[PDB]
């Protein structure tokens, strides 16, 4: 199929659908929009959110639905029915934090001390979490790579540009970070992708 | 297999899972905690959070994650791959949506103006866009109910407690959950299931 990928000029929630395109060997437009012109195509969109996959004229919205249906009977899915569930969960749970975040706010003072707030106060009982749950395992779910495993790292690269000391006291998440950025796919992509904050 | 669900008396994040068990007649234990049995359980937690549902001594977490697992493989996730996406993205969202609620915000001022103006604003504008998705068609993805439909009239259903008046506009929107809610296992559900205000 024909595929048309639009969001904003960053990483941020099309990131996930970009790292799957890569490792899939997938080719498609990573179409990227100036704020000046988000107006206009929001009011185009059924629900007026980005990202948006366009396949062969039909238009995919939410970005983790998206990834889902991209990584249905993949490798990157779960070996199993429970280990989807957990693939799921662990999403769900990067994902429920990474939308606490006022990423639209307009008062920059009222923005980086919501920032701040839950990026000193909420982010370091998630790592532990996370890094609780990894426990011994090469991988979040089960013995290879899942979309949960991309999540985390795109999820952490951004955490860190905000508090680079986040993961100091959790060096099997750093490994976790690495093993995902060592996968030849995802390095090519990482080394090729346009370079933004967020 | 032998299931087991944990979480508050009260519909809340686990009425979808729910709904799908009755829907697929399966059978389950509904266990639901009171506040004082809160802490000693969720200790016990890896993400201290429900609800969970342990099956066969296993334990889950995440409602929508378990409810995605539950649907696997039935006619409630969507019949074809794409049409699983767009359930997922309807699912999604809703809960987008709930989840700018203060649900939890102690200082009842600030929770009625935080209500009314999410209620003033934000859904009547989300109801128009469910409205024009949904058209004339009997159910929101394809022929046939799915868990989104569930979704949508659980998520309504807590919604009108707030806003009684909130789908008076939208006749198309009521005739959704008329049908889910007749829906015999649906019927025989809401019928029994403990009454508590959300
Ligand atoms: N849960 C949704 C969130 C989508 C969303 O809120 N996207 C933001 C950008 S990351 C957006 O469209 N902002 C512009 C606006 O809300 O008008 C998803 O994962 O796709
Ligand atoms: N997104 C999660 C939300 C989990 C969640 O926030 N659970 C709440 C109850 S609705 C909870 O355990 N809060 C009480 C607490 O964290 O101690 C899900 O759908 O399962
Ligand atoms: C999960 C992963 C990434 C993000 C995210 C959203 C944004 C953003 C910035 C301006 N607008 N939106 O940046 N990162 C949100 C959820
Ligand atoms: C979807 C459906 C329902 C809910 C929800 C969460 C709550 C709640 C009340 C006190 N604490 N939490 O009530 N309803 C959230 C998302």
């Amino acid at each position: 199929p024909n595929y048309k990928l639009t969001y904003f000029n960053m990483r941020g929630r099309a990131e996930i659908i970009r790292y799957i395109f890569a490792y899939l060997d997938i080719q498609y437009e990573d179409h990227r929009i100036e704020q000046a012109d988000w107006p206009e195509i929001k009011s185009t969109l059924p629900f007026g959110k980005i990202p948006i996959l366009e396949v062969d004229g039909l238009t995919l919205h939410q970005s983790l639905a998206i990834a889902r249906y991209l990584t249905k009977n993949t490798d990157l899915a779960g070996n199993t029915e429970m280990e989807q569930c957990h693939v799921d969960a662990i999403v769900d749970t990067l994902d429920d934090f990474m939308s606490c975040f006022p990423w639209a706010e307009k008062k920059q003072d009222v923005k980086e001390q919501m920032f701040n707030e839950l990026l000193t106060y909420n982010a370091p009982h998630l790592m532990q979490d996370l890094d609780t749950y990894l426990g011994g395992r090469e991988w979040l779910i089960g013995n290879s790579v899942t979309w949960a495993d991309f999540y985390w790292e795109i999820c952490s690269t951004t955490l860190l540009v905000f508090k680079p000391d986040l993961l100091d006291n959790h060096p099997r998440l750093v490994t976790l970070r690495k093993k995902v950025q060592a996968i030849p796919a995802v390095a090519n992509w990482i080394k090729r992708r346009p370079q933004t904050k967020l």
